[PDB]
């Protein structure tokens, strides 16, 4: 009664912080619901077993887990049929060992096949179903038709199952992984402008300022830990058929590559967090020398990197970027001529070493910045976004 | 002929870079053939089936999915002959649909808890065949007793195949998931000290110095990309049994904690490389007044992190990180001495923000590695390791 709450409240929080969980939930029902009835009222036991393995979340999954159990169960049937065929006709004893041994060999090429990475990435599954249903036709039992029967059987409710699946998944309220990779980028983004903005406003600064290391530890502490998540979604997001806005060839490679650069700038961002949850700390008096500027260069990049992740979300061209961004370099340059005033011999070099750590840091985001909003525009022109900005 | 070549040059590539691949390639075909042999010689589909699907590579990861797979294959068993006994008990034409309907519920609201994060992390493939299993006993539309000698067959062969995966898994050749673990990391730590080494002989100087690049670059760069390997060699470690050295309970998640410390080492390790790869090059003559310090705390740095290496492969408790940490930490005292020695007013300050970045970067990395080697000393107090030193 006590953990029963607990898993309560666990499962009310997995449920508002999304919705389409409930909805995909519903979705598999249906699944199963449809081909139940199509198989009662027009075996069965494999069109239920593929509907529930093939359906997932995405639209992408779907149709990769669909057309992977697909192809890979037509090539294999052919392949056991002619290795059938074949081992029949040597002898009558020796049929069985040629047949095993044609197993064990097959599944071993293929086993060793499950490792190269350009076939772990994408058609892992197919090889698995490779070697399922070619054990599955050359060792059985039967005489020469029923195993021609059993392999047609097999792969048209392979079929069925996958194009009901599919359709289920397509029509009713779709998950394209392509919108969900763009949404990703796009919180990435939006997380690390908050900690920006944050930082040019605490940097020269009992419950609040936990609540504050709240604010700026987790957000950037997951920007840092969502390549998995990243890769995944383009690995989805390759195989959905164009919808929407997303013409035929919409390059998901380039979109990771952004997503890496925005992760370099949160490992500079890890620096900086570190640097400000220290008790080695700079009098603030110090600092004040050279609050300004730095304060103008944080918010001027944390304005672009939201506008950027506004311009992610709305697919809409943009090009306030390179006023925000030229104006941060102008920012820079007005900070160099402040070093070469003599405005940093007056303090102690302990201090000089953490403040021009600081410094550093601040201007390689800035740079960053510049190479990222570059790599966006170019993705929208390339894409073709709306140039209605 | 030539793309085959291509493929035969990797498929030596993927061979040498780990032979356990090819043993356990032919530990699957030992388990095709014994199962066979098994239920030929004395259905057998699902055995074969269940013996594809279960044996992984590890032995974590057959011992997980085949406890996933049994305890699942009990539990939906139970629930469905449950369900078809009221089914059948209510009427004779609302059987099929109360059975459908109890089948549309169930699936979706597993479906639905596939999304929780306690459980996808480990009984994700236990809900799929939940699932599965229930729409399997379910939706058939055999008598009575039909059902009850469906199920138990469906338990046994489940069981039959995950046992028989599990001892080869183990009594063959094992490949434990701990040791998989524990390589992993010594791996990590012995390309980050490869680079401390180089770099605190290289930061202070045409094919030699790609060949440099490569070796500076690509050890950290796939240091850091390792955060979803060391996760799922926690999650599959974590169903082991005691085996050699390691205890009941070898906390693993202490490790996974170690893990990121590395990567944070590895954050500012790529800052550092970011500034060697640059073109704005500081002129020599310059860094020469900081030579000898620099390079101490580097070498000392990268010896302790070589040991630590050596540590967790033979699992052999070690002290030397203490002697060798201390003195790193002389070495900025006396970095500290020499920076109070007025020995860096004499250079225009761009130059003095680069070179202070650079050493703040390094101090940075001792005072981390000093965390790190805390923690893996009282990592082998409280896993017990061999004190034998
Ligand atoms: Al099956």
């Amino acid at each position: 009664m006590e953990k029963v709450r607990e898993i309560v409240r666990e499962g009310i929080r997995v449920g508002n912080e999304d919705p389409r969980r409930i909805i995909h939930a519903f979705k598999v029902g249906l699944a199963l619901v449809l081909v139940s009835s199509f198989y009662y009222y027009q075996n069965a036991m494999w069109a239920v077993m593929t509907v529930v393995v093939v359906f997932e979340f995405s639209v992408g999954a779907t149709l990769g887990k669909g057309l992977n159990r697909g192809v890979a169960t037509l090539v294999a049937g052919g392949l056991g049929i002619g290795a059938h065929q074949l081992a029949r006709l040597s002898g009558a004893t020796v049929e069985p060992i040629l047949l095993v041994m044609l197993v064990f060999v097959q599944a071993a090429l293929s086993t060793f096949v499950r490792f190269f990475p350009w076939v772990k990435t994408k058609f892992d599954y197919g090889i698995l179903i490779f070697i399922l249903t070619f054990a599955l036709i050359s060792l059985s039992g039967f005489r020469d038709e029923e195993i021609m029967d059993l392999a047609e059987s097999r792969l048209s409710t392979v079929v069925i199952g996958g194009v009901s699946c599919i359709l289920i998944s397509i029509f009713v309220c779709p998950v394209w992984a392509g919108q969900d990779l763009h949404s990703l980028l796009a919180s990435n983004f939006d997380t690390l402008s908050h900690f920006l903005q944050d930082f040019g406003d605490e940097y020269f600064e009992d419950y609040k300022v936990v609540e504050k290391r709240k604010k700026n530890l987790e957000r950037y502490k997951s920007v840092l830990d969502s390549k998995s998540d990243e890769e995944a979604l383009a690995n989805y997001a390759e195989w959905e058929p164009p919808h929407g806005q997303f013409r035929f060839r919409h390059p998901w490679k380039q979109y990771v590559a952004v997503g890496a650069l925005l992760r370099q700038c949160a490992y500079r961002i890890d620096a900086l967090n570190s640097y400000i949850n220290s008790d080695f700390q700079i009098p603030v008096d110090i600092k004040k020398k050279l609050e300004t500027p730095l304060r103008r260069m944080s918010s001027e990049s944390g304005n672009s990197m939201k506008e950027m992740s506004i311009s992610l979300k709305q697919m809409i061209k943009s090009s306030s970027s390179d006023i925000h961004v030229s104006n941060s370099q102008a920012a820079c340059k007005s900070l160099s001529t402040l070093l070469k005033s003599g405005i940093l011999n007056d303090v102690e070099p302990l201090q000089m070493i953490s403040l021009m750590t600081t410094v550093s840091m601040l201007i390689d985001i800035v740079n960053l910045t510049e190479k990222i909003s570059e790599s966006v525009h170019e993705l929208a022109s390339a894409a073709r976004f709306k140039n209605k900005m």
